[PDB]
């Protein structure tokens, strides 16, 4: 922000652009459920066109193909689809992101051509680790991670950076485009505005939610989250990692971090320490496969989950608990749901959450509910102008709240 080149500032007339953008949609069998992701990046896009840019490139990734590439699952192709539609202009799709085909395409286009590149994430040089075909994580080699960004640099002459959603990811794309300038986009700018108002002077009691899918990742924020929060839920797939540690309780196939169980004694030690509340589910809703049509079960912390069954939601009980640290509270920021909210027997406690925190901005209490997944429960819900905020990133605003700065916004220009 503030003293980094932005894209108002930018010289963009008859140039070619390469903005990365933040396109991780969800999806659902092959289909695009939510373009949130995708709408909030226009107002970047056009703003070249109408200024007179060659072109705009656009580089993004989709879900984690760990460095292999899977256009059955993971391409890029259907948004791409949405995009001409948010559009209104023929967007042109290639099936790669690299290099000499690509980056004959985009070493000069015709006036007013937008590009999509295909998924960054089919190579082991964006994250760059990854995972072979064995299924052995690997790293990328130093010099090919190298080479994957100067060839990213010959399909623009100006770089910007929208993503707001990934700015928290030091990836090739992010920090990797090394061009003389280098801009930040209106959404990384309306974005940061807004959570450095939120942020800085927090009103407080502040309570923090977490739950979602990727565990192994968002554990490592919550002890910088320690210092800034005075309570904390920790719900939904993270719940089952700290429960096994602290009460040697049965989870069956549930998801589990064995990294992250090394350091759950430490973070409950901590909250106590700085005096943070740590509410945590009591009961759960069971399901032996991971199917909306599985078989459906009930448990409870005493009780266990059976051997080969697994957690997907939290169960009535727990969901009463939440409820009172949200009454509690007078700002609250939610990343990930409690449960599978996409299935319907298990969107029972998400629902009931997000019916809380509705009530709450009522009273005047200010919330910021981010990230992509837990985004979409807005607008399955339509309660998306009924909370203070809906952000485009969700571990990415958990980064600004432990006070590191984001690799994407450091290796802006100056
Ligand atoms: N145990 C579980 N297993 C699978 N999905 C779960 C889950 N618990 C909750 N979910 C729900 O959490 C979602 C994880 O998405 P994430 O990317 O972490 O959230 P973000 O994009 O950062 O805001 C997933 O879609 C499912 O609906
Ligand atoms: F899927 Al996320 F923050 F991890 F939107
Ligand atoms: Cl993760």
């Amino acid at each position: 922000m503030s003293n980094k080149l932005t894209l108002d500032k930018l010289d963009v007339k008859g140039k070619r652009v390469v903005m990365r953008v933040d396109f991780n949609v969800p999806m659902k069998n092959n289909q695009i459920t939510n373009n949130q992701r995708i709408k909030a990046a226009v107002p970047s896009i056009k703003f070249c066109l109408d200024n007179g840019a060659k072109s705009v490139v656009l580089m993004s990734h989709l879900g984690r193909p760990d460095g292999v590439p899977m256009p059955d699952k993971y391409s890029l192709e259907p948004v791409a689809v949405e995009l001409k539609s948010l559009l209104g202009k023929d967007v042109l799709f290639l099936k790669d992101c690299v290099g000499p085909e690509v980056e004959k395409a985009c070493a000069n286009p015709a006036a007013g051509s937008v590009i999509l590149l295909e998924n960054l994430r089919f190579h082991v040089e964006e994250e760059g680790k990854g995972k072979d075909a064995s299924g052995n994580k690997v790293k990328a080699e130093p010099a090919k991670i190298e080479a994957f960004r100067a060839s990213l640099s010959k399909l623009g002459d100006v770089y910007v950076n929208d993503a707001f959603g990934t700015a928290h990811r030091a990836h090739s794309s992010m920090v990797g485009v090394n061009l003389p300038q280098k801009a930040g986009g209106f959404l990384m700018k309306k974005e940061l505005n807004y959570f450095a108002k939120a942020l800085e002077s927090p009103e407080r009691p502040f309570l923090a939610i977490l739950g979602g899918a990727k565990v192994a990742d968002k554990i490592q924020l919550i002890n910088n989250m320690l210092d800034k929060v005075n309570e904390m839920i920790i719900g939904g797939g993270m719940a089952f990692t700290f429960l096994k540690v602290l009460n040697n309780m049965e989870i069956g196939t549930s998801l589990f971090d064995e990294e992250g169980a090394k350091i759950v004694k430490d973070l409950m030690s901590k909250a106590e320490k700085n005096g943070v509340k740590i509410t945590l589910p009591v009961d759960f809703v069971t399901a032996d496969k991971f199917d909306e049509n599985a078989k459906t079960g009930q448990a409870t912390v005493a009780s266990g989950i059976p051997a080969g069954w697994m957690g997907l939601d939290c169960g009535p009980e727990s969901s009463k608990k939440y409820a009172e640290a949200v009454t509690r509270a007078k700002q609250i920021v939610w990343n990930g749901p409690v449960g599978v909210f996409e299935w319907e027997a298990f969107a029972r406690g998400t629902k009931a959450l997000m019916d809380e925190v509705v009530k709450a901005t009522s009273r005047g209490c200010i919330t910021i509910i981010g990230g992509g997944d837990t985004a979409t429960c807005c607008a399955k819900w339509n309660t998306e102008d009924k909370v203070s905020h809906v952000s485009t990133g969700g571990g990415a605003s958990l980064e600004l709240l432990e006070g590191k700065v984001l690799p994407g916004v450091d290796a802006l220009s100056n």
